[PDB]
Formats: C-alpha cells, structure tokens, sequence
C-alpha cells in the first residue's frame, strides 16, 4: 500500500514541518509544527487514509487534525486537513484545510479559515 | 473541561451518529455511521480538541477525520470536520467538513466537496 | 424559469437582507446589507444563476459577490455566496460562502473565512 | 487605484483563461473559459473588488462568479471565486472557489465543490 510512501517527514509551501507515521489499519499519528500563526514548537496530530486505495493511478485519501494547544502555547484552535497522496519520484500531499478558533456565538459566523497546503518530501 | 461535554454519542441534520471520546490530553477517539454517502456502518475516527479552552463564553476548538474504508465498504476517500463545541442545555458540535476522495492529476481540481454538519445530543 | 422565483428580497439566519432582481439573462444584480461584521446600511451586489436549469427536482446554481466597500464604510474584503435556489412553499437559497480580506504576502494563507447561510423569503 | 492593474487577461493553473474589465465604481465584468470540467468556450462573468484598497502593502479583495451556462453548454452549475489581488512584476490573483451544482434535496450534502485558483498575466 502507501503505508512506506506516506509515513515519514512533509514539509508544505509555508515552511511547516509535518511528521507522520501511517499505520496498516488506516492510522495517521504524529506531530505538526507551523512556521506561521500562532504557534510554537511541535504539536500532536492523528489523522486516518486509505489503506486500500484503487489501483487506476488515483491518489490515496486522508486527512488529519491538529489542536493548536501544546506545553508552550494555546492558541484555541484546531486545523483539520483533507486532501490526498500522490507517489512517484515527485511525491506529494494535496490539501485543503479548514481552521476553526474559539468564539462566542455571536462571533461564530467569522469562525473558520479556509485554505490550501501542499506537502513535499524536500524542503 | 470539556472532556464530559463532549464525550459520548451525537447526532447531525442528516441523521448521521458521531460517537466520541474526549481524552484528558485532548484525544478524540470513535465511530462515525453516516445517513447518506457510499457509506455503511461504522467507520473508525480520530481527532483532537482545545483541552484548555477559554474561559470567556467561548467555544471549544476541534476537529476529526474519518476515512472511509471498514471491512464492508471501501469509498477511496475521507471527511475532516473542523468546529467548536458548545455547551449548555442545547450543547451542539458546529462544523464545517471537507471531503476529499482519491483522482488522478486531471480530475485533481474537482477532489474536494466542502459542507457543514450541526451536531446535537438528541436526534 | 426560475426568475420569477429568486428575484425579490431574502434574510438569512443571521439577520442580514439580499435584495436581488434575476435577469431573463441569467444576471443577478441588487443589494445587500449584513447584520453582522464591519458592515453598515446597503453594499452593490452582482452575479449569475442558471436560468434553464434541470426539471427533475434539481436546485437551481447561482452565485453572487459583495465588495465591503460603499459611502460609509471600506472593510477591505469581499464575499462570494455559492448555493442554490429551491422553489416552492418553504422556498430557499442555501449557500456556502466565502470571505477574503485584503493582507500582506506574509500574512495571506490567514486572508479567507468560510461559511454557510441560509436564505428565507420571510425574516 | 488597481483598476489599470486588475483589468485584462489573466490565466490560471489549469490553462483557464479569465478576461475581466475592473470598473471606477468597483466592478467587474468580462469572460471566464474553462480548461476543464464540462465547459466550453467563453461564459459571462461578473463580480465586484475593493476600488480603495489599503496603501499599507495589502493585496486588494475581490470575487467574481460563472454560471457554466452559454449558447453551447449547460451544466447546471456556478463557480465564485474569492481573493485578492496583488500587483507588481509578478502580479497574482490568488483566490479560492466555490462551485455548487443543482441537486435534490436528498443529494444537497454533496453539491458544493471547494478549491483554488492562481491567476497570473503570463500562461
Ligand atoms: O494561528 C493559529 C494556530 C496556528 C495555525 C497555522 C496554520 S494551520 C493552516 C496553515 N498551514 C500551516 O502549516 N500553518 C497554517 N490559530 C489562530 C487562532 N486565533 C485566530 C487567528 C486568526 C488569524 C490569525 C491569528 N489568529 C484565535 C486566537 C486564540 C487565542 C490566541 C490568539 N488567537
Ligand atoms: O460518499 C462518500 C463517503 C461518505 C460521505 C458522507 C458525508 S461526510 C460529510 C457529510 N456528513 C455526514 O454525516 N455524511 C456526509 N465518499 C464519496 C466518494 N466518491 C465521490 C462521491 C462524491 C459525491 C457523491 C458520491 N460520491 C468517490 C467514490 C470512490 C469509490 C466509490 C464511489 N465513489
Ligand atoms: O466584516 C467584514 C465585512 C462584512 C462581512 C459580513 C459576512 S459575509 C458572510 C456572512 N453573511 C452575512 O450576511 N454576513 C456575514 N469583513 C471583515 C474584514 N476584516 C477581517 C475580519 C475578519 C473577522 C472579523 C472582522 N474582520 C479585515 C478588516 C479590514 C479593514 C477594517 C477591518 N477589518
Ligand atoms: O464542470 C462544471 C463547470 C466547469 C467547472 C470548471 C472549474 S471552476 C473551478 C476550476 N477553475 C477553473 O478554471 N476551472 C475549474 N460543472 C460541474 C457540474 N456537474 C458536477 C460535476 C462535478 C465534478 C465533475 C463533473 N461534474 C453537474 C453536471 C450537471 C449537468 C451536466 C453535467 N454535470
Ligand atoms: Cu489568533
Ligand atoms: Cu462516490
Ligand atoms: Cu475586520
Ligand atoms: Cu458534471
């Protein structure tokens, strides 16, 4: 499967660094650290994929979660990213992701950022 | 906290159940059966929530993926959903969800559907 | 078509009006004014909506967008609703949304929110 | 203003080709052709941007949106894209997009598309 292909260190266009560690039962577990935001040092992340993919070149599933809460800072947030694995010499992750901070209820129709990550084997 | 608010078993608009366990170091484990998709029984889940949040009226940050394989059915994709829980006698899970499934490089642009679950403790 | 139909005055579940007016050429053009946010009295609105859509019980696409700039107030930002138009007794425009913000190169993968609202003929 | 800096021809990453006019008042209005999906030759388009943009180094806020509906083909859809313009040598408009689709009430869950566009004035 990607099991090979996917465990190992990504880094985005950020500068962001993302160790992950996929198991054969469809298991992402981790750490994120954001070169932008909020943020400092390393994060836990867990996330899920496709431990079966179609075989027809399309990429492999997935997605996981960071809550930006670690020793050092809180930032009453979490990231969910959901994209997929493309292999091959230039491999890569394609992601959108969505931020959702903290609000009261009156603040909660601003309470989502919206963007897109890709993730490289090379800096 | 909220690991007691947000433990146990929620329901969405579209009659999907999210069954959830709130860790004190800000784990989210469970199962996810969703009402509508190429979707069957129960799918495995993971994410992380703000353990710490604020203490101001405001939500609690978090998020989860599933992917969506078990041994009955295999869909060759997966869902983040990123939110924030709120509490209180009408406690709800508001989200914001993306669902990625696995394409080729050409039909990469059209991978990601984007949508909005309300989670609440009764039906 | 659906004319008839989306052309006139909604609210959304925040409090905010859309006024619009389809035209036989598949134009939106009109008004809008947000309850919420750095907003105040009316802002232009243009955009397009599929004016022969399907007869099988399908919505109709549409979109439209709304700079944040008028005679009183410039929030530096501007969003677009893409949704669809549901005919009948309870007749809807349900929508997604999304909110970018004008920022420096630095601080631009924080520049778009996201959201969802819901249209109503009736307040 | 970005009047003379928005208004032309741009191209995005998937060979599009995205004709627009930006008006005094802050519209827009020109022609959006599709490299993908099921699209063919040139659709209207029209939106509206930010005509007094900040002068601290902010990009400049803009949306405009399609409905995939021209002499040659319908389908049944729309697309709003949402960002920012950022001038200079290297002049960009970096936006993410929302394409909804007609659906039934049942399949509505699965009719919005989510994504992002760079535009650039060079194919
Ligand atoms: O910045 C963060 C956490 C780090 C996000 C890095 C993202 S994840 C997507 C992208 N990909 C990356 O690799 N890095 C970035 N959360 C914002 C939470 N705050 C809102 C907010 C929104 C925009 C800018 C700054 N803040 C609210 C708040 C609560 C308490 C204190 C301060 N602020
Ligand atoms: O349907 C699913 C999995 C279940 C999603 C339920 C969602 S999660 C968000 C929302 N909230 C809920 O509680 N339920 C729904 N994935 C679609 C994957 N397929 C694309 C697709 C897109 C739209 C409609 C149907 N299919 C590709 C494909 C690969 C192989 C075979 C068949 N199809
Ligand atoms: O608030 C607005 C314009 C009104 C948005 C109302 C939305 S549209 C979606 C939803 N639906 C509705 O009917 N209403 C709401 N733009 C924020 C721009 N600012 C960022 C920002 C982000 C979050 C909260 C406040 N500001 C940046 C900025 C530039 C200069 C000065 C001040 N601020
Ligand atoms: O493909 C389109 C219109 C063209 C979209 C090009 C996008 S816009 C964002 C991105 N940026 C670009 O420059 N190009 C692309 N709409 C899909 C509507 N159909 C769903 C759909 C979803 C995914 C793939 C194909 N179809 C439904 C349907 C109704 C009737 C017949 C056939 N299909
Ligand atoms: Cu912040
Ligand atoms: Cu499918
Ligand atoms: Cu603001
Ligand atoms: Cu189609």
């Amino acid at each position: 499967r990607d099991e090979a292909g996917i465990t190992g260190t990504w880094y985005n266009q950020l500068g962001s660094t993302f160790i992950v560690t996929a198991g054969a039962d469809g298991a992402l577990t981790g750490t994120y650290e954001s070169a932008v935001g909020n943020a400092e040092s390393r994060y836990v992340l867990t996330g899920r994929y496709d431990s079966a993919p179609a075989t027809d070149g399309s990429g492999t599933a997935l997605g996981w979660t960071v809550a930006w809460k670690n020793n050092y800072r809180n930032a009453h947030s979490a990231t969910t990213w959901s994209g997929q694995y493309v292999g091959g010499a230039q491999a890569r992750i394609n992601t959108q992701w969505l931020l959702t901070y903290g609000t009261t209820e009156a603040n909660a129709w601003a309470s989502t950022l919206v963007g897109h990550d890709t993730f490289t084997k090379v800096k």
